[PDB]
């Protein structure tokens, strides 16, 4: 069973997409093991770059495919590298972009917790042909928050464990229990852009939605509510084109039903104000000056969606 | 006649693409079958990954080529692995990431009820030279159903069949239906955001359509109409932008032409109420209180395209 | 001058690119001829598939490079398959997609008809060393029409043809006119979806602007058209955003431009009426009754854009 | 000194990329010079598909590599060819896909003229090793301009001559003489499109907006006005999703503002006629009926747009 | 320790994706070294390009793999050469487009100040067995800046330093501090266009916005704020679709929130100017005429927004 110690090095965590719970890592990998001892030029470390690196393993150099589990498509790879020390111990370093899968909740948006993961383990070696030893994270990240999309938090989790496929090849018994590394990387998103240039101008939108009431004549009240209406379409509108797609409901979508049902419900309460009547434009004196119920019955309604 | 018995395990089905009728899986493909006995190095199972399976081709070794018939364009094909056996059984294991193609409806959109397409087939290979014994379809998904867009419901249907080409090569005996592996799984689209970010509003926009006639004057009924008509065109951008496009109309597509038909009809009516008279001002004190006649008539007609 | 037969297996086109005239096709080409006699490992055809084709290709075999000629970049070929018999007819199969060029005409947009075309040609050999035997194409399409963008109407146009090239080499005998096959699909697009969710209530759109004449007031009339006027604006946008986009306009924009003139027209005459008078309020009885008279005129202008 | 003579076939250019300057240009390239003589099989030239190009170079045929300058990444390249003559010349045939880069002004848009540029230099061989002997240039493009978004109007103008750079090896003598061709296709922009579906109704929106002195009462001048603002944000919107975007503003741009300023300058002239009074509702008889003061003011400004 | 001289050749600067805080660089590199003194054809300096490079240096040629640190993904390399000369020194030039990640600040946009940064290192040879000597950039820009989007300012800022790794081999004597080469590149955005398509008539709508005060009625007051609430959200979207994504707000995002305020200020004025009375309809002679109170007092709020 070999003992394989792996290093990661975190460089640009990015390009996060919603639609298909996906995102974009760049880093390098090292992965080190002790093989027979070999003969050196000299004596110092011999260093294999790119392509050489094939012409050896042609020659009989055991390299282990290294999968991530849950990479979408095949990482762009830039250089590769071998370091072959003559005490047999073997590195390979190798710089990696790739697209990352995980399952990822948008619920809450725009203050989601999110983790990205990354999922190591041997393509065709189990746990008794290759283990993994050990392995150290270095997020090489800090400072500047407020200028990055998102802000890490923690430093890296990590969890080697090990992985049993019950229907596999040829085999069945034990070779079956492949050692799988399992990197988690919490963060946050920065809400201060669609606090201050989607939830605050929705707020007053809503807010300035209830003035309808002040308005004297029933023709006012009433007409002035369409152009109400039409202006909350057109922050849907607004709304929806920049923020990102997804299969469910937001908190910002929330608020979106929210104003659409405080026109409507207002709407509803105008035409009943007037025809709820006794003669006929009997405006109900404290109906029609429900300018300050309903606001603050919003309020009630919105506090009760936390809960 | 070579049996081959095959194994597909599928992680993850996403973007699907409504206009060119594909979606993207990644997955593993399993392929076994039993070649001459061959001496491995001591007398266990030989492992060749990637760039070693080709050198040994070069010297030989029959490794078929399976077409993914449905497949559009060629796979993003990650890891590749041969298991050479001593008995001589041969397992090739290799990664993939594909778009297929398969005949999609999305005329019941969002509540469309999709089934993924996989097809299975030996390039060159006739029945004859290349069958397949078996197929094992493994969908390893469950859960968090209301995170993800699609509800996979079935766990996969598997059809093993052969496939007669009527023109080939200047060949006449029998050497004319490759064997053909179908895998299909059903899915449901999550229509919760649909329906209430967009069939939820939507109604209320036609309800609120209808409270036209509640108002008293003429100039009111007709003026407020035409940001009424203003309001649904702003809804079908806001609709259109956001769904997918599409070659033919879906649910949500024929509400925005109710719309349209609501408001235009109410349009006629109001015109023909105020010169429909007998003297000029005779507005029909029934026909200005259709106020409940067509919302119900539309509930009718909304009924009757159910039909 | 060797004799080569051809077959093209199409089985799928999509995504036309209409501002590039481009089109994606899947499909598979088997090209055949004859060469000199082989001895096969017992006597059956030998097959041989991707990799190994290189190999016979740098030990003498003769493969010749077939060039799309219309197609935009190169294509994803996938599987490569020769079928090498003892007698010494060769067999060569391939998937391809690619992307082709071809004049497109969308001036009737959504009512285009257009032809796919694709043309073969040898890369190198000239009619006196390669020929074009024959060509059968076989489009396994059907069915479900009104599922799919474009209507495939008839089978497939073929045309084996000689081009001749003024310029080439200091040669002049007559080395100059390779052969082409020139393949010919025509095709319908499903207006269905433009009709009813683009056509139709544009029409409505254009239909109600008329009912601006029906307002009693002078400052109703006005007013109401720079509404009218931003709808129509509001729906070329919609319009825009999501047909393709062209270097001409379409039928539809056509139909818009109508829409602008018409609300421009109304304004004119709406004005007109006021201020062309015999004494400051005179509205000319009839010209403000001309509640018929032009929409059946744009009826008569509409169908001169027909002619 | 080793003459080379080009020849270019230019196929197609497509997919102008405003922001990044670039084009893309499907075509053929052929090269020719004359080495030493051979012994070719029979007698007739030996052609030297793809793949087998390398399997020549390595036995130590000299091809010399032609770096496209101005290209933007590297070129898709279809198939290769060589064409060897026992007398010793040389041919090399390839068909290209590039993304080419060149100096793109889009100031005075949809008027554009512009020059699509082709630059070929040897990459590691000077002046004194390789030249330029001709060069000769097929475009072979007609007809159906009203098809193409862009009209070709010469017939392509060649330049050779010599790239001398200043800093490079340590190397003195005279050894940095580039031979350079330098291939220049003008074009003109279809304007069609753009006159009629944005120019033409962006006049008449701006001609309309001066109607709004035709009304009666102040209010009813002053509230149309914000409609009409609101009108040409909806336009701007319109245009800017639609046109390409840029870093400088066009014509259209010019033509936006315009009719900005218009409104602007209409409600301060509005709400000046009212305030400015020797009363308080003196609304200036003549100012009030500057409806063809302006207009016609407008007409100035804009042919002064012009000097 | 081997003296690397480095020779940076920019060709083209473009294609700022803001969110990923990346952009695109054209150029060449060129690396010199003396090597061993070899034995080349006739005497003068042997080429090798592309495809032969590989074959010299499975010989044994060393030639160091330099990497990019600030690359995203894998550069598209285009040609590639060695120049070998006799007495020893060896030249590799090879043209590049990359991607490249730096430290970006958009708040201050469109009058942003970016650094354009390119981080080169050798990726596997220490400062003691690899040594930058020296470094030249050559930036061959100029001319027609208000044809690009971006003014490059300086010529530029370069630094060859010792970057220290922490966590390495087991190596420890000194073998930790690769050697890096930075180069710096100053540049300025063109603010034009943002000036005078948003900047200006947004601008223009905040100035109109305050002429609601002019209107004599309070229910005219009242109703006008709400087109114009109406009016700038339809800006906010037309900005916001043109515009960049960022996790930010922009000075132009603050100026749209300062006209939200400033609608949303005048509508609690209005409505308390109304109620705020001594009978009913006491509207408050000076409060209603704050026509230049607040627009003053946003002159002082924007000018302290400065601070």
């Amino acid at each position: 069973p070999v003992d394989v110690s792996v290093s990661i090095f975190i460089n640009k965590i990015y390009g996060v997409n919603t639609l298909e719970q996906t995102y974009k890592v760049d880093g390098y990998i090292v992965a080190q093991w002790t093989g027979k001892p070999r003969k050196t030029p000299g004596d110092k470390p011999l260093i294999v770059e790119n392509t050489q690196i094939e012409r050896w393993i042609n020659n009989g150099l055991w390299v282990p495919a290294l999968e991530f589990i849950n990479v979408v498509g095949s990482p762009d790879t830039g250089n590769k590298r071998l370091m072959l020390f003559p005490d047999g111990r073997v590195i390979y370093n190798a710089r990696f972009l790739g697209s990352f899968s995980n399952d990822m909740d948008f619920r809450l948006f725009p203050f989601d917790r999110q983790q990205f993961v990354l999922e190591l383990e041997p393509f065709s070696y189990n746990n008794q042909q290759l283990r993994f030893s050990d392995i150290q994270v270095y997020t090489e990240n800090i400072d500047n928050e407020e200028i990055d999309e998102w802000w890490i938090r923690g430093k890296a989790s990590t969890h080697i464990s090990d992985i049993r496929y019950d229907h596999l090849s040829s085999v069945q018994p034990n070779q079956n229990e492949f050692s799988r590394i399992t990197v988690r990387i919490d963060a946050v998103r920065n809400p201060s852009y669609y606090l201050w240039s989607f939830i605050l101008p929705l707020g007053l939108i809503i807010a300035a939605s209830w003035s309808v009431f002040w308005l004297e004549s029933f023709s006012e009240r009433l007409q002035t509510s369409f152009t109400l209406m039409l202006t909350v379409v057109a922050y849907a509108f607004y709304t929806s084109n920049i923020l990102p797609r997804l299969p469910y409901t937001t908190v910002i979508d929330q608020m979106i039903i929210a104003g659409y049902g405080s026109i409507f419900a207002a709407i509803l309460l105008i035409i009943f104000a007037h025809h709820r009547q006794a003669n006929g434009v009997e405006d109900d004196l404290l109906i029609q000056r429900c300018r300050l119920a309903f606001p603050l019955g919003f309020l009630a309604i919105g506090c009760v969606l936390v809960i």
